[PDB]
Formats: C-alpha cells, structure tokens, sequence
C-alpha cells in the first residue's frame, strides 16, 4: 500500500532539510558516484544540489491545497498551515476544533503522500520538507511592490508588513532573466517577517536556494 521508504529524504528532513554531500555520504557509506545517481534520478524537484565544498537541500512538488471549498477530487494535501508552523490555536485550546486537519498523515493525504514517495516519514518530517517547499507557508507578499528603486504606493500611513519580493520566483515561475523585483529571501526585513510568521533564517535559506535552484531552469 504505501511506496516506498526512501532512504535520502529520510536522513535529509531529520537532519533539517539540508546536508552536506560529505554528511550524507557517511550516513548512506557509498562512492560519491553512487549517491549522484540517486540523487539525480530522483531529480532537481526533489533533491537540490549547490555549492555552499557540496550540501543537498530537500524538496518535493507535494502541495497544500489551494482551494476555498474543495471536494474531491484533489490532488493536493489537506492540513493546517498554521500548525506546521506551530502557528495554531487548537492545537492547545479545547474549545471547538480547527476546519483543517492537524494529521498530516490522514487517510485523505495517503496516496497523494505515496504519489511523491513521501511514505514512512513522520509528521515532524513532513512538515520540515512542506515548510521548506510550498509557498502556501510564506508570509503574504505585497501586491503594491511593483519593483526595486520606486517610489511605493504603500507604507502610508503605516509600515507595509507584506514581504517586497517577488512572488513568481517564490513559486518557481519568475521567466525574467533581470527581474525588477527583489529575489533576495535573505535580506533582513524579509527575515524579520519570515521570523514573525514562524519561518527561521535557517528555513529561508533552503527556501531561497531551492527558489535560485528553479530561477535557473
Ligand atoms: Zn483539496
Ligand atoms: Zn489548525
Ligand atoms: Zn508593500
Ligand atoms: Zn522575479
């Protein structure tokens, strides 16, 4: 019923999210050419290699689902956002019960977790592979930043609290080769709303390097 166990994401979402390919080398005890083979049959959607000297930074094409009122079918997971972020009421109070569910591992979510060989992973992985990923997770972007060096239509009377970035690259799908807006996840107002939101740096900066890693598509 459930695919396959897999090794590398495994050993990858218990270690954060990201590795060195040294690290991951002495944990799996093959020839550096035996793990690029896994790695790159596997491919760039699901394992992101970068010069940081080499680290792997997990990913996967597992999505949240996006619609107001789904009915099935879907193809997408079903959860709480805000509890992989540890963002949720509910999960503390017993007064009535969250809409979304707080199991990731649902009866619901099985199949779509088997269509991207995500099987035997436990929550705590999931959700350090899904906050790392989806762009559901990140804060909202601000829809008045039309690019860097303008004069903004927002921040009067009161400082913008959307992140000034673009949001096609945060889903992987900027097409400009020299985008006017800002692609630096890193910066530090970013990261203070990131933070604010229940993002880390630590967590950013695997979303910026799978983000640059499809920007170069
Ligand atoms: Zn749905
Ligand atoms: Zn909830
Ligand atoms: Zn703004
Ligand atoms: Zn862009």
């Amino acid at each position: 019923d459930p695919g396959v166990c897999c090794f590398i994401t495994k050993i990858l979402c218990a270690h954060g999210g990201r590795m060195t390919l040294e690290e991951l080398l002495g944990e799996i005890r093959l020839p550096e050419a035996q793990l690029y083979e896994l790695l790159e049959t596997a491919g760039p959607d699901r394992f992101v290699l970068l010069e940081t000297t080499r680290s792997v930074v997990a990913t996967t094409r597992a999505r949240v689902c996006r619609r107001k009122y789904c009915q099935r079918p879907c193809d997408s997971l079903h959860l709480c956002k805000l509890n992989l972020l540890g963002r949720c009421h509910y999960a503390q109070s017993q007064r009535n019960l969250c809409k979304y569910s707080h199991d990731v591992l649902s009866e619901q979510n099985f199949q779509i977790l088997k269509n991207h060989e995500l099987s035997g992973l436990n929550q705590e992985e999931l959700a350090c592979l899904l906050v790392q990923s989806d762009p559901f997770f990140l804060p909202e972007i601000c829809k008045s930043y039309k690019g860097e060096g303008r004069k903004q239509t927002c921040g009067q009377p009161q400082p913008c609290e959307r992140l000034h970035i673009c949001e096609h690259f945060t889903r992987g799908n900027c097409s400009y080769l020299n985008c006017l807006r800002s692609h630096n996840l890193m910066d530090r107002k970013v990261l203070t709303i990131m933070r604010e939101h229940g993002l880390s740096p630590d967590v950013v900066q695997n979303i910026q390097d799978i983000c640059n890693n499809k920007h170069a598509r």
